């Protein structure tokens, strides 16, 4: 192929013309996101029954639509969570191989034959069935300060959230608040004075309220005779407060009818009035907009905000629209990256050609080359049904310094041929692809074998390396095969032949540089020599220094993700049990007041009854969004120093309750820090106080007489609270004329609500309910005064039936698998195998009985397979380059003396990463680099060009002896003549990579991992490299007589 | 998949023409094989069967028919339910049938949903919430056995 | 519709509306006084219309 | 017992709002009728599967289903993935008996 | 999938109640397998006889 | 007619405004893949361009 495209550039040209216009294709047809589906299928249920514990709602509801969810296809496990607020979530975690959309519709099948059972208010509310992966784009959010939240609620479903669905890209708009309804306030003295019940509301509400459906006039079964035929109407629903205040509930023989406004109050609320949004302490409207597949972020969200502009035009008076938050401007920061990063590159790969080759027009040949092999990676991304995201532009910043190596070689070779020889361009380019063809395929070959087990991995890890894996491959092979298509017509095409001895009449600076890189070469040649001569000693000091890296490497912390400056800062605040609202909004007015006293937050965002660790009246959640990069730059201005000014500030100013801050980290399915989670679970249903005394001695176990960091062992659910439990005396009601349906509707009518009827409100169609005038329900000594109905009529206090009283009662249920489960979150402190903690942890909880069992929550179940996998594919491709390359040198020798270089580049990396961390250490600054996957990326591109390296060495050594010379001589001169390429890609990718090295901005902890990890992988591995390839062969030569 | 879900749509359009019992129960769609692969034995010498197979159907049946392969789990019995066994001998002296039988076991015997005292919409400083529960419910024989029927 | 035709390019005879040809209905207005003045309850009527 | 203008602002409205997204959806259409009846149309694209769309939209009307009327949801929505023009038309006649 | 099902059994039998037991006396796993490594036999023998 | 009163198609005549842009296109891909594969073929740019 080499010399076939050599006669033919039009044919190669017209090559490079096909796979420019694929790339451009793929690349304007390829989705736009910040990060790529990572997580598995996962349906949730979201039930909804108010009025009611946690143990009710857990064993009326979610018990039952568990005990149906077994025998789906790919389900990995389930788990079922409730609380007091009076909802339920049935979360189905299926295998991966899964398809989402199949999942949830035989999760739905399922729901539907076991609907039935389930309570009536529970079939009147319904039970949704959604999945849980969300692609988060916007948060529009609107504040008024002149009008009720529920207004804006209101407004913002009715003109704003139809308007922002329609829009190109948008796949979902999800309003926070609830709606509103019609709700009736009703006075139980009323009641009791005219002798009336909420059952006699209950049916007014639903009797005065009722769709009538005619017919026709003339319908078809008609009479001999019938000309017309007429629809006819009849309005039987109400619409507005007066008609609802004007339902008659009991009409007397002499009148006085009793009409719904005599005994309560009507009017429009909210329907759960639980959730409330503010934003810099005005009230706020919430709406998350989720990016669809095979959609854009940048044009979506300039289209939203467009439209939001357009929408604010015709807002009323006091509105307005903020967008705080938009995950589509980290793709737009990472796209600027790359093409910084290849004007970059390709800037220093002219400087660097026209320092050292003495002319222009080799340049252009690199500059020609990359573009197409990156256009031809983006191609083969788009084929495989993939998308840009912040992984694929790393992968594709990170396979620059790759691409560009091919036609650095190609041209230096060619130019030495054409310097030496003085042959015309063509002869010179045919004898260099004469001597390098074997070489690239052979290196492609290696290149592809490398990469190939990055994309077998498991988990979200695997599919955050598949993304490298995909881009890097396709990009070397794209570059392997422009090398040797079109890199060599440019080179006979666009050159012209050098004059006999035209570089030494040359003078000025390039003579000087020309005198002082000869010199160069004659003291490196020299030092290889005497490194050839001592070869005990040198092999000993190369053993030993592969062994240090060995050791610096396995004494490395590991991880997945560095934590990330995204902009913004979660706040978690937790009251103590039976708090109102009121309090947790004076400290949520508090956390504000704090959170703008720091100039680093630009804009809070505070949620009262919502809160991550649970939903309750004292749990609250905020977000203190931080300026851009730009106006952040220093020392205690970045996401974790705000994160602790703002907990040392509420530490101290929060009386009541107390509040955490942290930093989100980056994809939460890879989430690092939360050590390892256990969820223990009952098996024979003992009960809640036996399942807790186990969790207390099994947290004792693991504190005291265990090794997971006592400092980190605690439970992580929620403990009891006080509760008002009513014991009812059956003996007590049936010595009386009261039934026991009488404390059931007296119970559901005192503190609960009521969903009884629905009614228009301007096209369409709204809750009525009843709430039962709040005012009386405040005080524990209500439901003691309850007087529930005899036979002939109500004279018992309630007192007589049943006993209140006080107790300590859960106030969140879980279960897993089916089985009552608490849930533990410790952590190993260091230095300890996180399979012995596993092991110790699982043999403690095989102490106790028989009938507790644990397991494995998050990312421990996958921590829970042998990490074999990585091994074995390893130790798959160090066999697969072993024989690509036997079959390239035609040897069982060669490929162990190539082989030899890898430990160098793993202890270059890990030195330089640990004289970071110990830099970082000394300056105050802490540790911020560790063995994470952007580590391992590095690792494989340094080692990748560390091998590529060596097998051009190894094949000039090996085709120079075949001539009739030694070991020695053979590789003194293979070194002597790869000296000057080795220098110039190194130099390239050194200052390519350095802008990468001292990263600071958006997206910097990724950057600076991956980018001290290549330089100091690249610079060691060349500089042992350099004076230890040429040894490995004399010793590998001398080692092994061939045959 | 496809079948199985177009089979779900004919039957979510008929299911509410069947009889009430018949939704009650509930129909069951499935995919499986007629043939057994395997049989499990519970062998014991210090439960009855019926303790067996209330333990097979709640620890040992879901365990197994949520393995990848498995269609169905049939076990050769039923769980474990309240039994009353009325005789009609006893029903004509006091005047009784078995709908007031039913009607006080539906009566006797429904959960209770009480609220939370301190509700989120409430007066201007309410400072404690509290969860109100009461059991209303039997679970126990002796417990059935003092249903009031009059 | 009105200007597609005599225009030598659309055919008269074929140019038609794809409505339903909105037609005349009739209209019960219930006055709940009279009703409650009255004595007749709201579910009465509902099931004679029905 | 709906208007056109019911049928569509409380039960068509709200599912072809939210039928939004679904990939390969060409366009939709609804119409209402005074009968108390609706129905909308999602005519999809080239490039798009025909159980997989059927599946998709199954799931996003499954989802909001909790917001329609409840009369709806009693006797519910039906799916039709059918065309609409006629291939043959079979005729049965007979001189013993009446249509019926 | 009779791997599958006597590897849960064999882990949940550690949950049981004192007395009880478990066994599968009737499976159809046994037969192929079996078969499997006669026929595997079978080709070794060839094998060497060739 | 004015603004806000938009126009769509319905049927065939959709596909028949889908085929206003698409001939232009189908030639210009057509002379290009000409000009490409004669000047891969017989190696030059005046044979094609002939
Ligand atoms: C890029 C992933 C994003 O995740 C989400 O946005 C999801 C969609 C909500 O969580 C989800 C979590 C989930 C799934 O929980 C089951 C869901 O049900 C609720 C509604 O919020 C978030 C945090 C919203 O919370 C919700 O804001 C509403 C205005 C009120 C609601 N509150 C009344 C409850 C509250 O939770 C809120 C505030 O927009 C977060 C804004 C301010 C952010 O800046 C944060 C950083 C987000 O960009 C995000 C976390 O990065
Ligand atoms: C896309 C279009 C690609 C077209 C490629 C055409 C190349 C044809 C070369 C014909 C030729 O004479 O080469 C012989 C060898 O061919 C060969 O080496 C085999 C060429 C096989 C075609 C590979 C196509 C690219 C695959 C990428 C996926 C000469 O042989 P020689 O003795 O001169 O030396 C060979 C050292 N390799
Ligand atoms: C890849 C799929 C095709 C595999 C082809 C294997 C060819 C093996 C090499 C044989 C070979 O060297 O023949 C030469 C190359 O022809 C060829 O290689 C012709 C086929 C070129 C690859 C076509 C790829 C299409 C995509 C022509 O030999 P010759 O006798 O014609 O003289 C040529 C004077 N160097
Ligand atoms: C000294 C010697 C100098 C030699 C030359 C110097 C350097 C030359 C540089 C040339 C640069 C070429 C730039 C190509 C423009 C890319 C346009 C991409 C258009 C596109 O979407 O893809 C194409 C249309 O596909 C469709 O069917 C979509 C329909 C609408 C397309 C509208 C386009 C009309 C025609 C425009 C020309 C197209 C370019 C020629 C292919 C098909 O691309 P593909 O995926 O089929 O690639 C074949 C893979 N085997
Ligand atoms: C080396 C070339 C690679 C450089 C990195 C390019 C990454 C840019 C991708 C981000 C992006 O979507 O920009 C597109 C503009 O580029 C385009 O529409 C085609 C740009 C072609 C770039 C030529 C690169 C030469 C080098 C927007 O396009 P879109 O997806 O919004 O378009 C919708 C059509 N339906
Ligand atoms: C479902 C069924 C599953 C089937 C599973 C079986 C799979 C078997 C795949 C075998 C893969 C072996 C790959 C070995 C690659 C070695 C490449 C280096 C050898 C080489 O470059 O020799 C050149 C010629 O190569 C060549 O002519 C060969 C070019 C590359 C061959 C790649 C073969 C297909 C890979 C896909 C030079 O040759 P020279 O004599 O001029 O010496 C030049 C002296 N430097
Ligand atoms: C004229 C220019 C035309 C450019 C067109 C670009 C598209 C190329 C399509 C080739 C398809 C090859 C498929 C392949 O290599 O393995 C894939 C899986 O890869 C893996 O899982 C491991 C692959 C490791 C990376 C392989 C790098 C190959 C680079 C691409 C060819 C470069 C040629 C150099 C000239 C197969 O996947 P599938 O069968 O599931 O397909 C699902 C489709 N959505
Ligand atoms: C983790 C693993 C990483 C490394 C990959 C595995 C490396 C294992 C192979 C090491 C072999 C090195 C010794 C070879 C050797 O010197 O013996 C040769 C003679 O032996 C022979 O004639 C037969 C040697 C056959 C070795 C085949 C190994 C296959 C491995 C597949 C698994 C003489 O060597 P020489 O240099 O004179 O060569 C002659 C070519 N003319
Ligand atoms: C893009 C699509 C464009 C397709 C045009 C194919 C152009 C082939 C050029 C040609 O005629 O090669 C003849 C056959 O050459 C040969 O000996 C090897 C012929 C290999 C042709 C490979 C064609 C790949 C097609 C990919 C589609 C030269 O004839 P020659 O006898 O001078 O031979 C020269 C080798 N020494
Ligand atoms: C509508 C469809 C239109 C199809 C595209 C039309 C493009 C016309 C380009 C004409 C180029 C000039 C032709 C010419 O004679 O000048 C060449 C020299 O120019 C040069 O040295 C540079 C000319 C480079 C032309 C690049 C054309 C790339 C087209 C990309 C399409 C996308 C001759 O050169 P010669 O080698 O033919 O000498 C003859 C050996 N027989």
């Amino acid at each position: 192929m080499a010399k076939f495209f050599i006669d033919r550039p039009i044919f190669a040209w017209v090559i490079s013309i096909f796979i420019i216009a694929a790339g451009i294709f793929g690349i304007k047809s390829l989705p736009v996101s910040q990060y790529p589906s990572v997580a598995a299928p996962t349906i949730t249920l979201h039930a909804i029954y108010p009025g009611a514990s946690a143990q009710v709602m857990e064993g009326s509801v979610l018990s039952v639509i568990e005990r149906n969810m077994n025998g789906v296809e790919g389900l990995d496990y389930m788990s079922t969570s409730a609380d007091s607020s009076g909802s339920g979530s049935v979360s189905l975690t299926f295998t991966p191989d899964t398809d989402e959309n199949l999942a949830q519709v035989e999760v739905q099948n399922k729901l539907s034959e076991v609907l039935s059972t389930l309570p009536a208010t529970v079939q009147q509310y319904g039970v949704t069935v959604s999945k849980a992966r969300s692609n988060f784009l916007m948060i529009v959010m609107l504040s008024s300060d002149v009008q009720s939240t529920e207004e804006m609620n209101d407004y913002a479903q009715r003109n704003v959230v139809p308007e922002l669905q329609r829009i190109e890209g948008v796949g979902q708009v999800r309003l926070f608040g609830a709606q509103r309804a019609m709700r009736i306030w009703v006075d139980p003295k009323k009641l009791q004075n005219y002798n009336l019940s909420f059952a006699d509301v209950g049916s007014a509400l639903s009797a005065q309220n009722i769709q009538i459906s005619a017919g026709s006039i003339g319908s078809l079964p008609a009479v001999r005779g019938q000309t017309v035929t007429a629809t006819v109407t009849a309005q039987g629903q109400l619409g507005t407060a007066e008609e609802f205040g004007n339902v008659i509930l009991r009409a007397n023989t002499d009148g006085s009818n009793i009409y719904l406004k005599d005994v309560a109050k009507v009017g429009l609320g909210m329907e759960d009035y639980s959730s409330s949004t503010r934003l810099n302490g005005v009230n706020t409207t919430g709406m998350a907009v989720m990016l669809s597949n095979s959609g854009n972020a940048m044009a979506t969200a300039k289209a939203v905000k467009e439209r939001l502009a357009v929408l604010e035009k015709y807002f009323p008076q006091g509105m307005s629209w903020k967008t705080p938050y938009d995950t589509s401007k980290f793709v737009e920061i990472s796209i600027e990256k790359v093409i910084h990063t290849l004007i970059e590159a390709m800037v220093l790969v002219f400087v660097v050609m026209y320092l050292f080759l003495q002319n222009i027009r080799y340049t252009l040949i690199p500059t020609i080359v990359v573009p197409i092999s990156l256009l031809g990676g983006f191609a083969f991304i788009s084929y495989m049904g993939m998308s840009i995201n912040v992984l694929t532009m790393f992968a594709m910043i990170l396979v620059i310094g790759i691409v560009v190596d091919d036609a650095i070689v190609v041209v230096e070779n060619v130019e030495r041929i054409m310097a030496g020889e003085g042959l015309p361009p063509k002869e010179a380019t045919k004898k260099a692809m004469g001597q390098i063809s074997g070489a690239v395929i052979g290196i492609t070959a290696v290149l592809i074998s490398v990469f190939v087990p990055l994309a077998m991995f498991s988990g979200a890890a695997g599919n955050i390396y598949k993304q490298f894996a995909l881009t890097m491959a396709s990009s070397i092979a794209f570059s392997a095969f422009l090398a040797l298509t079109l890199t060599p017509a440019l080179c006979a095409t666009m050159l012209k032949t050098i004059p006999k001895g035209h570089h030494e009449e040359k003078k000025g600076f390039f003579g000087w540089f020309n005198k002082k890189f000869d010199s160069w070469t004659h003291g490196y040649e020299g030092r290889v020599a005497k490194v050839l001569r001592k070869t005990f000693r040198m092999m000993v000091v190369y053993i030993g220094l592969a062994v240090v890296g060995v050791f610096l490497f396995m004494r490395l912390p590991t991880s997945f993700l560095p934590t990330e400056d995204q902009g913004f800062v979660m706040v978690s605040v937790q009251l103590p049990a039976g708090a109102t609202k009121e309090r947790t909004d004076a400290t949520l007015a508090q956390v504000t007041q704090l959170a703008k006293s720091i100039p680093e937050i630009e804009n809070i965002i505070t949620v009262s009854g919502f809160s991550f660790s649970g939903s309750g009246q004292n749990m609250a959640m905020g977000f203190a969004i931080l300026k851009d990069w730009n106006e952040r730059t220093a020392s205690g201005s970045d996401a974790v120093a705000v994160a602790g000014k703002l907990t040392g500030m509420m530490m101290g100013t929060l009386k009541d309750g107390f509040g955490i801050a942290v930093v989100p980290p980056p994809i939460l399915e890879l989430g690092n820090g939360s050590g390892l989670s256990i969820n223990l679970q009952d098996r024979n249903n003992t009960g809640h106080t036996a399942l807790l005394a186990k969790r207390n001695e099994l947290i004792q176990k693991m504190r005291a007489s265990g090794l997971f960091d006592p400092s980190t062992v605690r439970a992580g659910g929620l403990e009891d609270s006080p509760q008002l439990k009513i014991d009812i005396n059956r003996a007590a009601a049936a010595a009386q004329g009261v039934s026991f349906a009488d404390i059931r509707t007296a119970l559901a009518s005192a503190l609960s609500s009521s969903y009884v009827s629905d009614f228009p409100n301007q096209g369409r169609l709204q809750r009525v309910m009843v709430q039962a005038d709040g005012d009386a329900r405040m005080q524990p000594a209500d439901i003691l005064n309850l007087t529930v109905p005899n036979s002939s009529g109500i004279a018992v206090p309630l007192s007589s039936i049943a006993t209140v009283s006080w107790q300590m009662g859960t106030e969140q249920s879980v279960r897993f698998n089916g089985y009552p489960a608490m849930e533990l979150s410790g952590s190993p402190a260091t230095g300890v195998s996180t399979g012995q903690a596993m092991e110790a942890v699982q043999k403690m909880v095989d102490e106790l009985g028989s009938g507790y069992s644990l397991e494995w929550g998050g990312q421990s179940r996958e921590e829970a397979k042998g990490g074999s996998q990585t091994i074995a594919l390893y130790a798959l491709a160090a066999v697969a380059v072993f024989l690509v390359l036997a079959a390239l040198y035609e040897s069982w020798s060669i490929p162990l003396a190539v082989l030899l270089v890898m430990p160098l580049g793993l202890a270059g990396a890990a030195a330089g990463v640990t004289g970071r961390n110990l830099f970082e250490g000394l300056l105050g600054s802490v540790p911020s680099f560790a063995n994470d996957i952007y580590f391992q990326v590095g690792f494989v591109t340094v080692m990748g060009l560390s091998a590529k390296n060596a097998i051009l060495i190894i094949e000039f050594a090996k085709d120079l002896q075949a001539q009739g010379k030694s070991a020695v001589e053979a590789a003194l001169e293979a070194a002597r003549l790869r000296f000057r390429p080795i220098i110039m890609t190194s130099f390239a990718f050194i200052l390519g990579v350095v802008p990468l090295y001292i990263a600071g901005g958006a997206s910097s902890a990724s950057q600076r991992a991956i980018g001290t990890t290549v330089f100091w992988g690249m610079l060691i591995g060349t500089l042992l490299s350099v004076f230890l390839v040429p040894l490995f062969y004399v010793v590998v030569r001398k080692f092994f007589k061939e045959t």
